[PDB]
DNA sequence: CCACGAGATATAACCTAGAG
DNA sequence: CTCTAGGTTATATCTCGTGG
């Protein structure tokens, strides 16, 4: 209900394989591990969508402001 | 509770220019046109969340996952 | 399920002006 | 007075195979 590792996730959302989240991304599981090794805050968004998206959840950025929010709504992969 | 431009949401705050977020970013105040006249799908998760404090603003990046959800975590300065 | 090697383009970056 | 847009350089993110 709250993680650091993409990986510690996949394993909260059933026996969901790395080969498989791999599948769905139309890239290899070579990558996928990459994925789940690599920092974050140097990964794109989208890169991070297609994996949430690749679990079936849908990846919600708020940018906050003590009030004033702002939902950032922004689709479309090369 | 906006949803588009990176423009829109400084914009938004108090009238802020591109020169004084820049500033707060310490990175050129080209560079920051190149963040809102970019694809938001292609920029780093940071990148943003960098932008976003910037503009005393709490970047959120959520996974949700039908009925629970994960609040995605990874700060530890680069 | 990670490294081992291999290799694109473009993200993140500069400064110097040029269009709005 | 503010942003977009030349003109360049590059570190690693995004890709791949096949084999620790």
């Amino acid at each position: 209900v709250l993680a650091h590792r993409l990986a510690e996730i996949r394993k909260a959302l059933g026996h969901a394989r790395q080969a498989d989240v791999a599948a769905l991304m139309g890239v290899s599981q070579a990558r996928v591990s990459k994925l789940e090794s690599g920092d974050l805050s140097h990964t794109e968004l989208g890169t991070l969508q297609a994996y949430v998206a690749a679990l079936g959840g849908h990846l919600r950025i708020v940018a906050e402001f003590g009030e004033n929010t702002v939902e950032l709504t922004a689709l479309e992969h090369h």
